[PDB]
């Protein structure tokens, strides 16, 4: 009467039938009516209740109706525990704060990391680098092509191409065009290609990727078929393509899709929002109320000969202080704009030292999701896959 | 005789009689007695005394009968191993400093983080942003004006709005005082609104966000009423005002309360005091020091031709030289001043190592404050409240 | 029937007859079968199987049959349940990612850090410095030439010792060359000595080591033998072995190889590859990002009088942006160049903030997999070896 | 037969007598013996030895005998495993090294942080700074004192107070020698008065304080009483004396020596001497080859035009270039010498990531000794004291 004795995995469990009924629904609460012989496995040999789970862990789920209060032991894994709980009946969201971060910590990173004949042959040729011999070929051919035009696109910039020859002007030089338009006509046979062999047309267009590609690969034909009549359209039209030709140095995210690294940084940049905005707020703070002590500092050594003030000093205004609190506060220190009075000197001391902390505030944060993502990622390369050895059903 | 069995859950603990009674008092020190069926369960067919309590951590507490020490185990959260030992009757002061940090860890945290028919209608709609659906917009409007206002502030000081025209002297454009009229009279008119309908006059006037909003608004007034006779003291309270016009400034702090970063990073700083006052003193021994010693090398290379040995280097004397070990030590370098002489390189390199030491040794206790702080009071948001399932008294 | 009870170690554990035959082939699934009395010890008065185990350990490898998944304990070291889960037939290959990296964590780094009367006498002499007396001091000696030659190579290189004098050219004092030759017939003498009394001669020229100090060695006597006829060739071979002479400041690490710190860094480096890799994947992207966008936003303040509208910037084109987004990105920041228009600034500010957090990523894996390592290593020096104490077999 | 039960605690332990008797002189191997029921408690009803132990720990100690490895649980303090196994007669230098670091962590921590019948009320009135409550008034007088003499003699560099005017030379104000007398009279009395009432006179010399404090006084003197005859001696010592000024800037470390963080920082640097070694050997390492590569790198763009092909360059040779080295591997970055030519941008590249990477190597190492010292140090200050309520003996 009022003691009940359980059974799990041979380790004896026992307590009174009234704190089993302090949780009604879960099966405790079913263990704890009288009539529930019949429902689970009992002998009346021994008067105990049988299960088979785990014993070490049923102490802490049991303690949660002794005591009112649910914890998760730090000697096991939190999957455990879940898995363990999940079974019992109960309800994973009651865990305290206590130890809520590390129970729900391998979870959230395990659910990020994964957050005609012919047309099957021609998709995966282009598509997957590795799913055959040829298309690590191809994948490495579209490299060279993409590395050969964002070179050429360095070059155009530079002054020993754009010889000084409209009166005067500037024109580059002419193999520069034809280099490009090698890299071109292969670009657009190969984006020609992918267009009709790719299931679901329309989510082939919703990529980003494409639409990237096809607008690097529009400017070139625009050029060479706009070269004629309208001289004032014409003329503003070149110049806007002549600034657009920069989105071709966005190709090379194109490639690099299949590098590890880069994916673990993508998921670590999509789950650190917060952090994020954390720092930005932090620093537009401190670079506001930096600048305007430096500025009020500066004017103490005016000079009593000049109507303005800002002739002996870099800080003639605050909105300049923004930059120099900016360099400052990031231990940059370029040198363009420094203080040269004793009252501004202690201000830009305080201000290094600020800047460091303030920094130095949310940047851990984000570097530990990253190794704890990238960590997670690359210990996927070592265990490729088993075959189950684990048959269910007993 | 001399040997006594307590069961804890279930689980056998067997023990002499001689180490119950060390410590008097305590409850087990009262089942040491042999007049104690009465008080505690107990059946004669077992000879065990029976309690509903967690059978793995009892082990802890026996063993600081058992030895002397107190120690806390490490499978377990604090608070869970903290109220297992209130129930026996321990003083949780008597643990050793070998495990006193970790037990006395959540606990500091948590306790930190928590540390006239229409009055109630009107207070609520400007005190609380989302008690309603109206308050989030002025607080909006509110946020628009105190943008507008911190922008003309620095527009003000700039040389493009103060064209030179008292002899010369110079004017801000007329427009930039309009603006500011606009702004204060919302200003005003907000203000005297909530000091009218706000509970408990006095608590009111004991908070600094409204004094400063009332020092912020006053100077417009002053200057827009004190434009007249008294030339002498009318023209020095006017500069006085000028200068004061930065209180404006501040308001941004206002709005900023409701943000979680800002809350978490004001409770850091006020939690850890100490940190900065040992970072400040080892900053001014290292630059004491070594402004000493980088002004006594660089008088080796004195030119034997100038009665002031100080025309060849840049470290006239001590204190500019204080400037210089400032910048030195945070590794920032602004290079306006640095050492020239072969004895002076060897004094430069040792400070920018000293200080990169000196400067990463208290950081990261305060850094690892702000992230407990930040992480613990993050874990609130995703767990609003629970509905107490666990009914008391089984 | 369909029910069997473990004993491990005087701990009882019980369990169903059908979870224990989930698994074949393991020593559990002989003891699932009914004939097993005469192959494991079991006594029919109790009716259960005894074993010498751990029974705190035994519980996970139990589960690992209840549930299906796999997890290690967190209250033991890695290799103590690696040896438990070996002694069961448990391969170790099947442990869930969750608890995979703590597991293989000391394994790795164990095996990281592990991976003619007369010959015995002269060739220890040389070889290592403790050994005996004498080689401590022959150490000492190569350090002392080594430390010599490296102090007159850099010399050779400073304007005071070289002054102008084929009409002008710039010739060397005479004497750099005596204290070289001085260096060199010891070294000469050395390196004779040791190339006859080392056995597998073969292994003994494919050292790294030895083919340094063959190449150091050689150009002084080819220099001191080739001042003869052929002008044109002397001439030019003269001024490659000139600048062949820097082989000489890599005789350091001869005697470096006995320091631990550096055999730690050797490892770290050699087991962190990828690391390295990655860091570098990030860097470029960044500086080529951010080389473009800083070009293309100082044009903005072009001046409407040149032809190139790079006059008033230092960023003439992309290619010289390179230099200033790497110094840039790393806090660096000489000075040399830097924005100088409203829109390069905000394009500088985030090219701090991206080069701090794109270098805090990689750089804490490479600095927590040294720890680790010199942590391991210097934990050898406190435990010199001991005697095996336990005698197996009892 | 065979066979053998252990009773620790209430929890029953079962092993095979050979096992037992692996390590002979140990308890247990006393126990292994047939004849040991006299020596210990045992009882011919359930036939098991009976301890008082904690039932836990045991586990891991029986394992060592089961296997042959030594290894400590991670689930209890390391003092307390410690003290388990020095009862049972096991010598903790026989625990592996995957687990001896945490084992011997807070042991060395505990170590290295305790590492005439008026005389005593004269004494203790000038040391102990809180025995009384005039010893307090007493140290804030030597701090104002101090701080006085400190500024004097920061002062006395300035040019303001060294007007010209021996023909020319210089001479310094003469109140700020006044100044230093005034407190030049009252460290000499205290440093007499202290010197007569302290015991143990030789260990009051032996002080490195004492000495300290008479080398600061002595100048003084010897300037006020030699300034007489011997011309060229006197001016000799004069400027000598006046170098040694500067003695007097170390008395600051008199009265610092009761703050709690200085005497943890020194500890700090006592116990991470090694660390202070690999991080010079790193940095003398990569000066020497980046110095010497940036040299070579520079010599490309060399015009031939010039005999010394050093004048395009801030690099004349390579000395210069350790002092550019230095700066650039810190993230320093002053700016006064800096690469001109493509190739020298890459090696500059190079030594600023080699640096940051060889500066992060040990300074973790270092700063996380010192975090673990400063918490231990300031968990002596929440706890004073307590009356040691566990009476020995039961
Ligand atoms: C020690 C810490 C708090 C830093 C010290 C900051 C001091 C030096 C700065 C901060 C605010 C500054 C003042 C703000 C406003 C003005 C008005 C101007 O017309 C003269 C200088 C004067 C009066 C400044 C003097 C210098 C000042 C007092
Ligand atoms: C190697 C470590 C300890 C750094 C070396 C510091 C050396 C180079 C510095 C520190 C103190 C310096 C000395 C202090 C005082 C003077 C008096 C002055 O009239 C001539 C130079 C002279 C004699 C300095 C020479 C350079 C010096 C010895
Ligand atoms: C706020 C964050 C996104 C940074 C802002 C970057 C802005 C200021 C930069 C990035 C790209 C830049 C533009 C890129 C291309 C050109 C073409 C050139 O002929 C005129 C300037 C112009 C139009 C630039 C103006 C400045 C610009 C818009
Ligand atoms: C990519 C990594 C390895 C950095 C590249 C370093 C390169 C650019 C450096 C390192 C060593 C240098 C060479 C070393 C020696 C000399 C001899 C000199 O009379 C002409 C330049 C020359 C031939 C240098 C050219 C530049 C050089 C090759
Ligand atoms: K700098
Ligand atoms: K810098
Ligand atoms: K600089
Ligand atoms: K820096
Ligand atoms: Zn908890
Ligand atoms: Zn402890
Ligand atoms: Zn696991
Ligand atoms: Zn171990």
């Amino acid at each position: 009467s009022e003691r009940i004795v359980i059974n799990v995995g041979g380790t004896r469990h026992q307590t009174y039938r009234s704190t089993l009924r302090t949780l009604p629904g879960t099966r405790l609460a079913w263990l704890a009516e009288p009539d529930a012989h019949s429902h689970f496995d009992y002998d009346p040999r021994a008067d105990e209740f049988f299960f088979d789970r785990h014993p070490g862990v049923f102490a802490h789920i049991l303690n949660y109706y002794r005591t009112g209060k649910l914890h998760c032991p730090a000697d096991v894994c939190g999957p455990l525990y879940e898995e363990e709980l999940a079974f019992w009946g109960i309800d994973e969201t009651d865990v305290e704060p206590c130890c809520w971060m590390t129970y729900r910590q391998h979870r959230d990173a395990e659910e990020a990391l994964d957050s005609r004949r012919w047309q099957p042959r021609i998709w995966a040729l282009f598509e997957d680098p590795y799913s055959s011999r040829y298309a690590r070929y191809v994948a490495f051919a579209s490299l060279f092509f993409i590395l050969v035009s964002i070179t050429t696109f360095c070059l155009e910039t530079h002054e020993r191409f754009n010889p000084i020859v409209y009166y005067r002007e500037a024109e580059t030089e002419a193999f520069l065009t034809y280099i490009e338009g090698v890299c071109v006509v292969w670009f657009t046979f190969e984006f020609l290609m992918r267009v009709i062999f790719c299931p679901n047309k329309v989510e082939f267009i919703k990529n980003s990727l494409n639409i990237i590609d096809f607008v690097a690969i529009l400017p070139f034909y625009l050029e060479v078929g706009l070269s004629g009549l309208s001289s004032k359209a014409a003329k503003d039209v070149l110049g806007f393509l002549r600034v657009v030709r920069f989105v071709r140095i966005l190709r090379i995210f194109k490639l690099t899709r299949h590098f590890v690294g880069l994916r673990v940084l993508g998921h670590t940049l999509r789950a650190s929002t917060n952090e994020f905005l954390l720092l930005i707020i932090f620093l537009a703070l401190g670079v506001l109320i930096f600048a305007t002590m430096i500025y009020y500092a500066e004017r103490i050594g005016a000079q009593p000969n000049d109507p303005s003030a800002s002739e002996h000093t870099h800080f003639k205004n605050i909105p300049i202080g923004f930059w120099w609190a900016v360099v400052t506060m990031t231990t940059l220190g370029y040198g363009d704009m420094y203080p040269q009075t004793w009252s501004g000197m202690l201000v830009g001391a305080l201000c290094a030292l600020a800047g460091v902390l303030t920094i130095a505030m949310p940047v851990p944060v984000i570097v530990n999701n990253f190794g704890m993502y990238y960590s997670l990622a690359m210990a996927k390369q070592k265990l490729p896959k088993k075959k189950k050895k684990h048959i269910p059903r007993p």
